[PDB]
């Protein structure tokens, strides 16, 4: 049973998840997402969530008054607090089963530069935080990482959504005049899964010697 | 200038003048999905229907994009790599994954690339295919260590003050102040990026 609260400047881009979430989950109470924008805690007229970095540089940073109310509202001492952020600790699959039971995660989900520092660092007074990074590449903000995080997390809930896996084949025998492997029709499932760990060894040396 | 074409049996999902994206129901071309020869748990997308839609989206100039989590990985090094495409397909599998041959058939004709956006598992491709469009859109022309923390206004806020080095106004000592803040980052949150082992 998981709660799940996303806060962001664009609530619309957390529709795949709620398009992702089945009913009989919902209604058994094993999982709400529910989402929420940032504005509905500003203090002005113009609903401002920026202002200009200290020390100078590019673009804006997000106000910290602001994120502190949100997240006073949202947030309880047994909250993780999920931070993503391209500077962040790298979340792996060993994050999301470890998220996975969890009572209650939220994710901040910052824009233009990111979130004044201090909101993190507050929130790290009184609750559990987590500045995280789904990968080695630049996006321009939060949203695209909550949608992977919920969706890693949220798949290892029961009943709610090394090497590398080497190739698979379904029907028909033969397409475009490629035969799937011969070896995976002979009823040889010894040496099946010894083809199969091969495929995994050649493809793991090939894509991500990393992993070796 | 890129156009971008998607490919999914869950379109609703993709729903996040330079460039163009399109999103495709791949049902279109039709059950889409059977037993995995070999063995093994759950279902494998046929080659049959994703050929039918390939060869009507793609083009020998075309690159297809394929995420996978056995996939090569997606870097900021690829996404300025493809920031220069006129023309990418992004194949979206749901169930095991899509058979081998789809892509294999591809590269017979168009440069086809499989990849994984991170070390965790999704259900299907569209989350990847979102995380990809993005990282690529913001580097299409016309549109080392980590990055440190960032602060604004107010100075102090609930006793918590911005680091006074940045109210100096001292370019240089600012400069080195944000290096040693992203040199202590990396050092502890990614050291494999200095050439450190991992935790
Ligand atoms: C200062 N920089 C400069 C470039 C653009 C940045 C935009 N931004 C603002 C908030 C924010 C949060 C996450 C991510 C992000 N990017 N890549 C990943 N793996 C992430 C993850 N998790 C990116 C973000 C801000
Ligand atoms: C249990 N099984 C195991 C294999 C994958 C199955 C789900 N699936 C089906 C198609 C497909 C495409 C990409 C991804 C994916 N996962 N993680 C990443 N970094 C990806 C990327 N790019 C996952 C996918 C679920």
């Amino acid at each position: 049973s998981m709660k799940i609260d996303v806060v962001t400047i664009f609530p619309e881009y957390l529709q795949p998840v709620r398009q992702s979430l089945p009913g009989k989950a919902i209604d058994a109470g094993l999982v709400d997402v529910a989402v929420h924008d940032l504005r509905r805690w500003t203090h002005d007229v113009h609903k401002s969530v920026d202002d200009s970095p200290y020390g100078g540089g590019p673009g804006m940073v997000m106000k910290p008054t602001v994120w502190g109310d949100a997240l006073d509202e949202i947030c309880t001492s047994e909250t993780l607090l999920v931070v993503p952020t391209p500077a962040g600790y790298p979340f792996t699959q060993e994050t999301a089963w470890q998220w996975s039971t969890e009572d209650h995660l939220v994710i901040a989900c910052g824009r233009y530069e990111g979130i004044d520092q201090r909101v993190a660092d507050d929130a790290a007074t009184r609750m559990r935080v987590r500045e995280v990074s789904i990968g080695d590449y630049v996006l321009n903000g939060g949203e695209a990482a909550a949608l992977v995080i919920i969706e890693a997390v949220l798949r290892l809930v029961p009943g709610v959504l090394s090497l590398l896996e080497g190739p698979s084949y379904t029907r028909p025998p033969s397409w475009r005049g490629m035969d799937v492997p011969p070896v995976l029709l002979s009823g040889d499932h010894a040496k099946i899964a010894a083809w199969r760990a091969e495929q995994s060894r050649q493809r793991t040396i090939e894509r991500r010697p990393d992993l070796l």
